[PDB]
Order: C-alpha cells, then structure tokens, then sequence
C-alpha cells in the first residue's frame, strides 16, 4: 500500500506531539540531536529502504549496521530514539513503527532547527534484521566524486539532481569530524598539498582546528554561517568555496557540475525554492522499499526484533 501522512489520525493522533516535546526536552542538553537524528534516518533510508533496521542491536543471528563505515563511531542519539518509543507505546501500545517513528523525528528535527513544516507520509513497518554488509555498500563516502555521489543517489531510486542537491542541504547544521577533511587540508588526491577548491583563508581556519598531528575526532561546523540553523546558507558557502567535505564542494566545483550548479544557485538564493525542493526530495527518501501492510513488524523495542 502507499504511505499516507493520515496513517495515524485515528489510531495515535498525538503521535508527532510526543515526538516533538522529546526532542525539544533533549535539545535543551544536546543542541546537535537534531542534526544527528536526521542523519540517523538517512541512513536507515539508504540500506533497504526506511525500515528502521539501522536501530536494531547486534544479535548472533546478524551484525548490527552500527558498526558500519560511516556509523561506527559516527552515528548517535540511539537512547534518545529509545526515549520516544517508550513515551508512544505508553500512549499507543504496539502502534507506530520505528521506522516511521525515526521518519517523524527527522521531520520535527529540521522543523525545530528552523526548517520546512510538513506532514510526513506514514504507514513504514520495521525490518526483521540489520543490513551489514549493504550499508557498507551503500552508504555514500565524502571522497566520492560527483558521479560517484550520483550513482548512490541513483542506485536506491533516487535518480534527480535535485535530489542530491536538496537533501545535501541537510549539511546546513551539525557536525564532522577532522578525519574526514584532513586530505583537503594538508595533502590532496596525493599531490601534497590542499584541495585547490577549498577557499585558502577558511584553509587557515580549518588547519587550525584540524592540526596535522591533532585529534582526528574533534568536531568541525558543516555550516560556518549559521552552524544549528537550517537554512540556505550551505549553498552559499559552496559559492564561496566553503563547502567543508568533499563531496559538498562538487556540488558546486566538479567538472560534472553542470547540472548541479542552477540548483546550488537557485537554492542560496531563495529559501522558499529550497524548502519545498528539500521537503520533495526528504519525502521521495522516505518511500524507498518501504515494509508495509504485513511485511515486517511494529517493533515494541527499537533495538531487537519482536520474540512472539
Ligand atoms: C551526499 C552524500 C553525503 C555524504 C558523503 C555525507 C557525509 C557526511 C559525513 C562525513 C559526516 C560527518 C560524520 C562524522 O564526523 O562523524 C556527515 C554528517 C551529517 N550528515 Fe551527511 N553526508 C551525505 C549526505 C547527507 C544527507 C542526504 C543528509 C540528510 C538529508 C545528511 C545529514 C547529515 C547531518 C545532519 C550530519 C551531522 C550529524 C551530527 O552532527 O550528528 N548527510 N555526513
Ligand atoms: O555519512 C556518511 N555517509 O552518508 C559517511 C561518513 C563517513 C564515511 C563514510 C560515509
Ligand atoms: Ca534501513
Ligand atoms: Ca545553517
């Protein structure tokens, strides 16, 4: 069946209430659970669609996407997911799902950071194991080429460039770590110096936060113009060679930009247009393989598959 944003009307109106007044209480704490649960739900997305098999723990039976390149050490905010199921399976028992759960909590996370508010299509049911070796796969790097970003976008549907272009918007608040932008920084492509699309007085900045000989996991704005708010302004730092990753920068910089270009423009330079291609492109993400009907579970623990 196809999703609907009515899914729970009946059966949990207040569901993305509940949602909501748990993050609003976390971001109090942890300014940076909102970027981080958005992520969280992009990568739920790409492995076998939002099926919330990202949030399921290791068991003997499979290893958990957890220890994946790009979540190990990466990826957070688990508890704070755990904390929402609690809250709605006390209000609606074996109700919503957790991958719809995690659906409605990236919505409300950009809503709350300043972004778009919309109403999420629903109706996704959990996966009844974790997808390894596929996120492994599928999960994009930031030293991919724009072809190769291309590819992954198109490899699980979505296959626009708007799609890329907006959804990389979501760079527009959180963090990364130094690690990550370390070849940029101080020896690019094995050429011994840096990324020659890397603006040279943000070069300094960034050398300084990111020492040669330094801690490769401190953490790095992806926006240095408003770094918590989400907004256009990561296009305009592409405009100006400040993208921060690799893969951010050839949106703008890559000789295969031809097509990506109009839109970096387009959308740092109107918010509207950027909103409604942003909420398009998050809802076309959300409808990749989706379990439905009676395909997989409503989960009762985000972390582990239903016993009987
Ligand atoms: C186009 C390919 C993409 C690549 C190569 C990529 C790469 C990365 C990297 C390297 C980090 C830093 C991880 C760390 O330092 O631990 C990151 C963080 C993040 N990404 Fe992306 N990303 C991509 C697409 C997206 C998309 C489509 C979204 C969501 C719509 C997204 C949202 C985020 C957010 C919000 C953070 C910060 C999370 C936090 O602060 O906890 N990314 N990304
Ligand atoms: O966020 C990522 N992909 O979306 C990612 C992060 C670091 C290494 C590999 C991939
Ligand atoms: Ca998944
Ligand atoms: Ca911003």
């Amino acid at each position: 069946m196809q999703l609907t944003p009515t899914f729970y009307d009946n059966s949990c109106p207040n569901v993305s209430n509940i949602v909501r007044d748990t993050i609003v209480n976390e971001l109090r704490s942890d300014p940076r659970i909102a970027a981080s649960i958005l992520r969280l739900h992009f990568h739920d997305c790409f492995v076998n669609g939002c099926d919330a098999s990202i949030l399921l723990d290791n068991t003997t039976s499979f290893r958990t996407e957890k220890d994946a390149f790009g979540n190990a050490n990466s990826a957070r905010g688990f508890p704070v997911i755990d904390r929402m199921k609690a809250a709605v399976e006390s209000a609606c028992p074996r109700t919503v799902s957790c991958a719809d759960l995690l659906t409605i909590a990236a919505q409300q996370s950009v809503t709350l950071a300043g972004g778009p508010s919309w109403r999420v299509p629903l109706g996704r049911r959990d996966s009844l194991q974790a997808f390894l070796d596929l996120a492994n796969a599928n999960l994009p790097a930031p030293f991919f080429t724009l072809p190769q970003l291309k590819d992954s976008f198109r490899n699980v549907g979505l296959n626009r460039s708007s799609d890329l272009v907006a959804l990389s918007g979501g760079h527009t608040f959180g963090k990364n770590q130094c690690r990550f932008i370390m070849d940029r920084l101080y020896n690019f492509s094995n050429t011994g110096l840096p990324d020659p699309t890397l603006n040279t007085t943000y070069l300094q900045t960034l050398r300084g936060l990111c020492p040669l000989n330094g801690n490769l996991s401190a953490l790095v704005d992806f926006d240095l113009r408003t770094p918590t708010i989400f907004d256009n302004k990561y296009y305009v730092n592409l405009e100006e060679q400040k993208g921060l990753i690799q893969s951010d920068q050839e949106l703008f910089s890559s000789p295969n930009a031809t097509d990506t270009i109009p839109l970096v423009r387009s959308f740092a330079n109107s918010t509207q247009t950027f909103f409604n291609a942003f909420v398009e492109a998050m809802d076309r993400m959300g409808n990749i393989t989706p379990l439905t009907g009676t395909q997989g579970q409503i989960r009762l623990n985000c972390r582990v598959v239903n016993s009987n």
